[PDB]
């Protein structure tokens, strides 16, 4: 699945246009996840983080997620609670991954357990970089 030269595989976690033109937050998945077809040759389904919806883009339409800064748009996230929901979702898998440790109480906002995650994020995903992104 997926080979085809183009970028992007199972599991990388990556930017996608979709409600208009701004950037959303997604992972990479298989087609078996969707419930649909095998993506078109150099395409692939993406599940959108927060709605959990799923789209197939082309390779060539999409960025890593690590192009964290360049894609991020806070006048988006400080409108929506949509926004921000899969913002904290995506940022949730990036620390797993990753091995980032944040700290939080039951019932801490979102916004607030953002805060740090989001200094971590726009500071280059440090100490492992984007590297530590990967599945």
């Amino acid at each position: 699945e997926y080979q085809d030269d183009k970028e992007f595989g199972i599991g990388d976690l990556v930017w996608g246009k979709i409600k208009g033109f701004s950037w959303w937050p997604a992972m990479v998945v298989s087609w078996k996840a969707t419930s649909k077809r095998q993506a078109m040759p150099g395409m692939r389904w993406v599940q959108w983080f927060g709605d959990g919806k799923f789209s197939e883009i082309s390779a060539d339409k999409l960025v890593a997620l690590g192009l964290f800064s360049q894609h991020f748009n806070l006048a988006t996230f400080n409108k929506l609670v949509s926004y921000r929901k899969a913002m904290y979702h995506t940022l949730e898998k990036a620390r797993v991954r990753a091995g980032k440790t944040f700290s939080s109480s039951p019932g801490e906002s979102l916004e607030d357990q953002l805060k740090p995650m989001l200094e971590w994020a726009h500071g280059g995903f440090k100490p492992t970089g984007i590297e530590g992104l990967k599945p």
